[PDB]
């Protein structure tokens, strides 16, 4: 399946693709304000991530540090990035579906549009300003909007047992982005598309 990674903010960002034990593709890459990155994922691959890292300093052998998302300091992510990160998440030909979401369960860093461009499915986004409304238990000095679990560490906000509410601190997530998940167990925002489908994630989709 093709991803076709679009820079729509005013910012640089740093791209990142895992699977969490190996990267997507080349795994992550500097995309200018109005960039594009076009990465292949193989058929079959399942709890794939797409996020942005920003404010990185990278030298010329990769090696580095990024406020947001940090993938171990690398440039090219084989591991997942460092909280607070908005994330794409997909598994892709899962008995000839394709399941996608946007998740905030890693707290929110940029804004995001995740959409299929091939027939048969819907796309999802969460381009609210929550860094701006961000509750201040939460702000990030390194910028972003950390989850509660990050933050606090409890069996209740980390859903640590399987079972857990939602909270006061998901809630606010809810309100501003209804269309991605905001604890572990909401009320699942995935969509469903066919098998083999190609997608876009557009960064600042309304800038």
């Amino acid at each position: 399946a093709t991803f076709e990674i679009v820079n729509r903010c005013s910012y640089t960002v740093w791209a990142a693709a895992s699977k969490g034990d190996a990267a997507l593709d080349a795994g992550g890459r500097q995309l200018n304000s109005g960039e594009s990155w076009t990465i292949n994922v193989e058929p079959g691959t399942k709890g794939g991530k797409i996020w942005a890292r920003t404010d990185c300093y990278f030298d010329d052998s990769g090696s580095g540090i990024c406020k947001t998302g940090d993938c171990g300091g690398l440039l090219r992510c084989k591991r997942f990035g460092r909280p607070p990160t908005t994330l794409a998440e997909f598994s892709l030909n899962q008995y000839g579906k394709d399941y996608i979401d946007i998740s905030n369960i890693k707290g929110f860093n940029v804004p995001m549009d995740f959409s299929p461009t091939t027939r048969g499915c819907r796309g999802v986004r969460c381009a609210a300003d929550i860094v701006g409304q961000c509750p201040a238990k939460l702000k990030a000095p390194g910028g972003g909007c950390n989850d509660a679990c990050t933050v606090f560490q409890t069996s209740e906000y980390c859903c640590t047992t399987g079972k857990c509410g939602p909270t006061e601190y998901s809630r606010f997530f809810k309100r501003l982005c209804p269309d991605a998940f905001s604890y572990v167990l909401d009320k699942p925002t995935t969509v469903t598309c066919p098998g083999s489908s190609n997608y876009r994630v557009t960064f600042c989709p309304t800038a």
